[PDB]
């Protein structure tokens, strides 16, 4: 496996102009440098390279292009109020990427060495980490089969690469723009016995049609429904949280359980940790159905619904389109107090306004 | 709109590769001299199609095909006939499935007849690669990828359609039936209701490499894909599944899982159902089949034959299934296999021009 100490660094000779962080479309702007590491079954891992952002030269038979032999990660670097650049629980992203590689039959790698190569890449491109407490640098580790063979088989050739892409505030305002969700049980993101709990590329290609349908019906995101009971699972790419009075008349923060169809998000685990620590209401990893939700709405038992994930720390939901009717969620009329408290706490940690075990200052 | 075959730009190779031995071909490892490429953008639509020397693709590392599996493929064969005429077999069915897959993937649509004509011109230029052997063929791999330089999860605004050619030998190097052992583990599910299992989208396959490694680790050649609480038998690896048996009503029946969203509508599957209907010798049912249906039938000596069918292996007899830690024998090879043999003879006769058919086209 490759070592950070073997890094070959070829710096760019011409640096690009940085974007205005308030005029950023997510994932369209890339920094000056990338990380690449070649693997073959014959010779193993090559030395890792930090070099100028470049096209990949791939055999057209590359299994990544034919059988989605590919996975990715997503994590952020934050420029702190103290001007220290922090990662946020990056070891968890390395753990999930390694597990996904095993599931994909891509070759395994030393997680500590990859994280150190990523830190060296971000350090070289550190002026791309935005000077704004509502912006960040998105880190995209990517892992593709480059086997020049149409056989459906474990690849004997692979490329691990990392891209950097600055992201502005999810909300152009700076604060909350609630989303309308499209809930059509016709589409299923992930199933029991599937790969829904991994960031394998194949989990996402199947979802574009549902998102186009959402947009066609004036919604911003898909509400992913599962099973005959229409369980509510994920808000687009984000974990789903419901703050309500439950069936027992108890104040409760509820989120679907990790049963294999849910991506175990970093922010999801943090929010559960915070909600347990505060001890002010019940915290349940439990199934939630559309019928649970509409019954609760009829009883004025719903306070807040929000997504949480890498894309958006906290994304309030105002409406769900379901069985041809618009269902209003009163999140924005209830503060949103919990959503606001969670956003404040996580951004305070991310931007170093308070100490945390959850952050690491860049190498 | 669409690219047009009449706009084809042909850049011939000046240096040609040595043709491989038709008796010594490993699937998908040898590529011909030329490829087809067609660029698309939302801004300007389809660019002119190019036949040029086989080359690496130059892709932005942000290309959505690499991140979100914004990709699909097809698989079809050209056959050098006993009369030395090169034939395609039901290629319009592959064009129909590719168009439908593009729509489901949010990739741009194209004219199926224009693509088929571009494919014919590519095969014609590389026609000496169509093996001189009645057990070998030229595999045609149309591929369609998002090349959008953006990490946003979105309909692509940039795409590439390309076609590779690769000669392939007999599925069984001997040239005869070698029955397969199947690994049936309900822990893995290939496809779900509301998924893309009925399309050739790349994302359907990436999940399956791990399961095949497990099959091989337990001495099996293929995965038997199980679905649902009742353990429905769906597909034999990348192949459609056929069961020739006496059903619960005591009737001779050819059964195959129905197209309810989790089954690829194979070209071979379509041909076999067409033949079985045409012959009118037994009941033909698209119906659910569970492991319990199968083991009940085996206990009653009601099973005659089980086989996979797909472009890979026209007819692949099944001898055994490993399920709940026991090896379950299927008596396919003790019953001829008569139906499997009849189907193999019919389809290979048509493919190699030993008989005329509506199902074949002689190359442009
Ligand atoms: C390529 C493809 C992709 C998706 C659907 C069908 C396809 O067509 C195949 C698949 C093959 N295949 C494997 O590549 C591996 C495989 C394993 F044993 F690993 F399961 N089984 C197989 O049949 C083939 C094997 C030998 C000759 C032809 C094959 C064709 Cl044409
Ligand atoms: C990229 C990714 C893939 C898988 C999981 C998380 C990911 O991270 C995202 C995803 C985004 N995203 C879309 O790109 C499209 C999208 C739609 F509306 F189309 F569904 N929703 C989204 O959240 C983001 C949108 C804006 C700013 C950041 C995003 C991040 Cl960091
Ligand atoms: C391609 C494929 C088949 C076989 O279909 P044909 O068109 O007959 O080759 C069967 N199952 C799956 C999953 C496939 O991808
Ligand atoms: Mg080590
Ligand atoms: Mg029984």
């Amino acid at each position: 496996t490759f070592k950070a100490k073997d890094l070959i660094v070829t710096p760019a000779t011409i640096l690009k102009e940085k974007p205005d962080p308030n005029n950023l479309v997510f994932g369209t702007v890339f920094t000056d440098h990338m990380l690449t590491v070649e693997w073959s079954s014959e010779f193993g891992w090559e030395k890792p390279h930090i070099k100028p952002l470049q096209n990949l030269s791939l055999h057209p038979g590359s299994s990544a292009l034919h059988y989605a032999v590919e996975l990715f990660e997503g994590l952020k670097a934050f420029r702190g109020v103290d001007n220290k650049i922090r990662l946020f629980q990056p070891n968890l992203n390395m753990d999930r990427m390694y597990r996904s590689a095993v599931r994909a039959t891509l070759p395994v790698f030393d997680k500590e060495e990859l994280l150190e190569c990523i830190q060296q890449l971000v350090k070289l491109d550190q002026e791309w980490v935005p000077y704004s407490t509502s912006a960040s640098l998105y880190i995209r580790p990517t892992f593709i089969g480059t086997e020049p063979s149409l056989g459906v088989k474990k690849p004997t050739k692979a490329l691990l690469f990392v891209l950097l892409s600055p992201v502005g505030p999810y909300f152009s305002s700076g604060t909350f723009n609630p989303v309308s969700l499209w809930a059509n049980p016709k589409y299923v993101r992930a199933w029991k016995g599937g790969t829904g709990d991994c960031k394998m590329g194949g989990n996402y290609g199947s979802s574009l049609f549902a998102q186009c349908e959402a947009v066609d019906n004036g919604c911003q995101q898909v509400l992913w429904l599962y099973g005959e009971d229409h369980q509510i699972t994920e808000v687009g790419t984000m974990n789903l949280f419901l703050y309500w009075i439950n069936e027992d008349g108890e104040e409760e923060l509820a989120t679907p359980p990790l049963d294999g169809i849910i991506l175990p998000g970093v922010t999801r685990r943090c929010i559960l940790d915070l909600a347990h620590q505060w001890g002010e209401f019940k915290v349940s990893e439990r199934y939630l159905t559309m019928d649970d939700l509409t019954t609760a709405l009829e009883g004025n038992r719903v306070r807040e619904m929000f997504g949480s994930g890498t894309a958006c720390v906290v994304c309030p939901v105002s409406d769900i389109l379901y069985k041809g009717e618009t269902i209003h969620i009163p999140t924005m009329e209830n503060g949103p107090k919990l959503a606001s408290r969670i956003l404040s706490k996580l951004t305070d940690i991310q931007y170093g306004r308070e100490e945390r075990d959850w952050t690491i200052v860049l190498s």
